[PDB]
């Protein structure tokens, strides 16, 4: 993780005109002054160049009065300006920097504006990437005035949250919903199909119907022609025998009627004759082996002229048209398959991700309930506390709450916290997460003034142990908190102003003595 290497204020609240560059250790640093030396505002600057647009939890009256108002021996300030510096030599922030360098600007028509390494960026720029490097989720690593408070008056389900993003759960739901939008996909898909397969098999059936009408019709046509061919044979054989004698009646009576009517029997003979010799003989010979007998082939020619004047119309294109609409039916019902195999599947690995990120975040909401046990006993022995799930089998639609059990004391959840037992709790679980998942650094302002002495020494000594990983930036007056330090910044005011001194152990012991009169 990243870390605030230094903090630069312009014209911010109690500090003058002249810039103002507070350095900080890696580890703890305490920030000391007496009541009123604007010790605090540095916490609220920190808000301030983190995009805080919170008004109240900067403490000024109006975003614009966050402005040095001008005292005594400086002229107020034409705007107020923060920078901040984070060492990223291990890249917690997504920038090929070692360092980030965060630069805020108030003016006093209430207009802001940001930059990262010089260029000027917008608010959702260095909000997005504050995310992404994880500084201060929820603000729970940020403990200004009143967020112990605002902390306890919190709800189980508005404490969950923070769980989730400690957790690290996003990953598997940016899988998940490329999921969903794959199952969407698929069931549009699987009701297209379904819509053509309804039409597909109305139409296929029209053509069922035409398709048999016209091969019937095929078939009467074929029995047909065959039929005509066979009359036509007969129909010279009678004529043969006709000619034979009815060109015969010539030369029996005599005034030549017989021989233009017997020049009608020839001239329709022929003809009938060469007629097939342009029939195929293939037809002619399946036929030319079966019946005779002239009248009973025209009433059968005449039948079945009359049958195929039934099925009219037909449709021909149907005998073909069935062969088509028939491979797209079987196909559709082919891809429908495959279509709804792929959903089922789809439905499988998006019920494997939930319960994977159920898991992840099980596993994160354990270990910090066992830290957090632990530390409330260390810093109220021989007390226990938990954390509880309230939906264990939904858990990302419950809540979360906390109850405590001081040694000898009465079992309480958090909304019922008042003394500093309100906030050795409040404690306990942001070390549980500290412990779990270091933010960057913390930033405690007061939260010592409700515990005794006794108390502040654990706190002091719990945050001197987790600055081997993290880094902490402590507000306070109490010379025990002091003791553990490894930097420690003074802040005065002379003449309405405040001022940071780089101080020392034994000189902050007297400075801090000799204003307690």
């Amino acid at each position: 993780m990243p870390y605030i290497e230094k903090l630069e204020l312009k014209g911010f609240k109690s500090y003058g005109n002249r810039k103002v560059v507070i350095p900080f250790s890696k580890g703890f640093t305490a920030i000391v002054g007496a009541n009123g030396s604007g010790k605090s505002n540095i916490g609220d600057a920190i808000l301030f160049v983190l995009g805080g647009l919170s008004a109240k939890a900067m403490r000024a009256t109006r975003i614009s009065d966050l402005i040095f108002a001008g005292s005594k021996g400086e002229p107020p300030a034409k705007y107020a300006e923060v920078a901040i510096y984070f060492n990223n030599e291990d890249r917690g922030f997504p920038i090929d920097e070692d360092e980030v360098v965060i630069k805020r600007r108030v003016y006093p028509d209430g207009r802001s504006a940001y930059w990262l390494n010089g260029r000027r960026a917008t608010r959702s720029e260095i909000l997005d990437l504050l995310s992404a490097a994880m500084i201060s989720p929820e603000g729970y690593n940020l403990v200004l005035q009143g967020d112990i408070t605002k902390f306890i008056k919190m709800s189980p389900l508005e404490r969950r949250q923070l769980i989730d993003e400690i957790s690290g759960i996003a990953e598997y739901d940016a899988k998940k919903e490329k999921a969903l939008e794959e199952l969407k996909q698929a069931e549009e898909n699987l009701a297209r199909v379904d819509l053509l397969i309804k039409e597909v098999k109305k139409q296929l059936d029209k053509l069922e119907k035409e398709r048999n009408d016209a091969l019937r019709y095929l078939d009467l046509k074929e029995r047909l022609e065959r039929a005509r061919v066979a009359l036509l044979l007969g129909e010279i054989k009678r004529l043969e025998s006709m000619i034979d004698e009815g060109e015969r009646k010539r030369a029996e009576i005599e005034e030549n009627t017989i021989k233009v009517k017997s020049a009608q029997l020839r001239i329709q003979l022929e003809e009938k004759r060469r007629e097939l010799k342009h029939f195929d003989a293939a037809l002619i010979r399946s036929v030319k082996e079966v019946s005779l007998d002239l009248e009973v082939l025209r009433k059968e020619i005449e039948d079945m002229e009359a049958e195929i004047k039934a099925l009219e119309p037909v449709n021909m294109k149907a005998i073909e048209d069935f062969e088509v609409v028939e491979r797209r039916y079987l196909e559709l019902k082919s891809k429908r398959e495959k279509l709804e195999a792929e959903k089922e599947s789809i439905i499988e690995f998006i019920n494997e991700i939930e319960k994977e990120k159920k898991n992840v975040f099980m596993r994160t909401l354990e270990a910090i309930a066992k830290n957090f046990s632990e530390l409330f006993a260390k810093l109220s022995p021989g007390g226990s506390a938990r954390l509880i799930l309230e939906n264990p089998e939904d858990p990302f639609s419950g809540g979360l709450e906390i109850e405590a059990k001081p040694a000898g004391k009465d079992v309480k959840r958090i909304e019922a916290m008042s003394g500093g037992e309100k906030a050795l709790t409040a404690l306990a679980f942001i070390f549980a997460i500290q412990r779990f998942k270091p933010a960057p650094f913390y930033l405690f302002d007061e939260i010592d003034a409700h515990l005794d002495d006794a108390n502040v020494k654990r706190v002091a000594d719990l945050i001197k142990e987790s600055s081997r990983e993290s880094q902490f930036i402590v507000i306070t007056l109490r010379d025990v908190m002091m003791a553990n330090a490894d930097k420690i910044i003074g802040v005065s005011m002379r003449d309405g102003v405040s001022r940071v001194v780089s101080l020392s152990l034994e000189k902050a012991m007297k400075i801090l003595e000799e204003a307690k009169k």
